[PDB]
DNA sequence: CCGACGTCGCATCAGC
DNA sequence: GCTGATGCGA
DNA sequence: GTCGG
């Protein structure tokens, strides 16, 4: 809303930095600028006005001015029309093709999906799956399908061993009406910090033809593809699903962290610091009088975490910030 | 001025 | 063959 | 690219 022309511009600049110039920190700077401007509840009229916001500096101020006085950025217009740069940027939309792989492909004349299709031999396993489901991976998932997906996942996990605890986290857990993928956090009492749990779950999901492809799989993280059964109806798009096995004594921290939002974890993180706490994905530890965290504390639900920091439970419904 | 800017699991590469 | 580095996505 | 030490 409000400054979509500006934030589209900035996001576009961000992508070229990451994908073409391989400048991760500029990618991040542009996205911060785009994010702070997106939340600005006013129609921006000058670069100076924008510069007042944290993350918007002299150069972005200048870019805004040019956009506001012409309706575009010369550099961006040039970048878009550059065959090499535009191709490198495009190829990274394929899961598994990052900035480096895109650059190599474009160097050797491989620039479109058709070219990718023509050169399967030059693609690793992940990249082939990314190519296979290029279109599907870019679709969002309606909440109703996410629930249908949740039904299958919770049912099959409990079927393998009823002592598993499984939680669908991510935007879905925050009640969002659509998701980009499904994230499943999994634990089991026989698995602690101190102490084939994941393989067995993946195998069951494959057995009932829910999981269709594997991108990567180790003892704690699975990254793959799944698909709901089809009704005389259109088949469902294939969807990205992740499954993480976490020790029970870190599980609820993990659930918090992987539920988001990113901005919420930000805000909640600093609060821990104020009251002398370093919360990371895994644990919560107290900062001694020097900057020295001690042991991780007991955590046996999300709330235990809120309590250590004298917060009251925020239902995931409102963890947008 | 100049460095920081977030982190990790898995797949694959580079070097030995 | 092994160990550490790099690429990648989240 | 922007920030801050
Ligand atoms: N650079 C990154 C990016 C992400 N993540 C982790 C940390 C996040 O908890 C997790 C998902 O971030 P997400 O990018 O899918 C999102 F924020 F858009 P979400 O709202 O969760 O969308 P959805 O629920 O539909 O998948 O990836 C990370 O660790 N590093
Ligand atoms: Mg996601």
């Amino acid at each position: 809303t409000l400054n979509g022309g500006i934030t589209d511009m900035l996001t576009e600049l961000a992508n070229f930095e990451k994908n073409v110039s391989q400048a991760i920190h500029k990618y991040n700077a542009y996205r911060k600028a785009a994010s702070v401007i997106a939340k600005y509840p006013h129609k921006i009229k000058s670069g100076a006005e924008a510069k007042k916001l944290p993350g918007v500096g002299t150069k972005i101020a200048e870019k805004i001015d040019e956009f506001l006085a012409t309706g575009k950025l010369r550099k961006l217009e040039k970048i878009r029309q550059d065959d090499t740069s535009s191709s490198i940027n495009f190829l990274t939309r394929v899961s598994g093709i990052g900035p480096s792989a895109a650059r190599k492909f474009v160097d050797e004349g491989i620039k479109t999906l058709e070219d990718l299709r023509k050169n399967e031999d030059k693609l690793n396993h992940h990249q082939r799956i990314g190519l296979k489901y290029f279109g599907d991976f870019e679709k969002r998932i309606p909440r109703e399908e996410m629930l249908q997906m949740q039904d299958i996942v919770l049912n099959e996990v409990k079927k393998v061993d009823s002592e598993y605890i499984a939680t669908v986290c991510g935007s879905f857990r925050r009640g969002a009406e659509s998701s980009g993928d499904m994230d499943v956090l999994l634990t089991h009492p026989s698995f602690t910090s101190e102490s084939k749990l994941l393989h067995q779950v993946v195998e069951q999901l494959q057995k009932v033809h829910f999981i269709t492809d594997t991108l990567s799989k180790g003892e704690t993280k699975f990254m793959g593809v799944c698909q709901l059964p089809s009704k005389d109806e259109k088949e469902y798009p294939h969807r990205r699903i992740d499954i993480r096995l976490i020790p029970k004594d870190q599980y609820y921290c993990g659930v918090l962290y992987f539920t988001g939002s990113d901005i919420f974890n930000k805000n909640m993180k600093a609060h821990a610091l104020e009251k002398g706490f370093t919360i990371n994905e895994y644990t919560i530890r107290p900062l001694g009088v020097t900057g020295v965290a001690g042991e991780p504390l007991p955590v046996d639900s999300e709330k235990d975490i809120f309590d250590y920091i004298q917060w009251k439970y925020r239902e995931p419904k409102d963890r947008s910030e």
